[PDB]
């Protein structure tokens, strides 16, 4: 079935808990596989140690720039960037997992977790999963954001991997 992956998150060195995500490999296999492999670190690089660098309350929490740590970087398991696979899944509400980008066909490693329905992103960002467990943790992360996206605490993915 669809992979389950996890992110363990700290804020200023204090554990916040675990976010568990279902990846919709049935709908977006290429996009799901990229994220899965970046969680396990099996290609020799991935999310472990990277930060949530841009968090905007009542919008989303963004992470996954493990090359530049500022939202300019990251890379996929296929190459620097890969195309938009499809726009079949929509940004239906809180807990949706979607790819960050710099315009059409610029998916890398950066991703975001929505804290509201972001319907205006439909057809622009590829949705590929959702939160199974740990929305309380996501709401904690959200609470350390600001209008500008700057975080008031350093929010680190201390561990990540695949559960099934
Ligand atoms: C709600 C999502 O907001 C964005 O995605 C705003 N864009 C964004 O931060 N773009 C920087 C970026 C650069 C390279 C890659 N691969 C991905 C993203």
């Amino acid at each position: 079935g669809n992979p389950l992956v996890y992110l363990d998150v700290d804020a200023n060195g204090k554990p916040l808990g675990r976010v568990v995500l279902e990846l919709k490999a049935d709908v977006v296999p290429k996009t799901a596989e990229n994220f899965r492999a970046l969680c396990t670190g099996e290609k020799g690089f991935g999310y472990k140690g990277s930060t949530f660098h841009r968090v905007i309350p009542s919008f989303m929490c963004q992470a996954g720039d493990f090359t530049n740590h500022n939202g300019t970087g990251g890379k996929s398991i296929y190459g620097s960037r890969f195309p938009d696979e499809n726009f079949t899944l929509k940004h239906v509400g809180p807990g949706v997992l979607s790819m960050a980008n710099a315009g059409p066909n610029t998916n890398g490693s950066q991703f975001f977790i929505c804290t509201i329905k972001t319907d205006w992103l439909d057809g622009k960002h590829v949705v590929f999963g959702h939160v199974i467990e740990g929305m309380d943790v996501v709401k904690k992360i959200e609470s350390f954001g600001s209008k500008s996206g700057r975080t008031s605490k350093k929010i680190v993915i201390t561990d990540c991997g695949q559960l099934s």
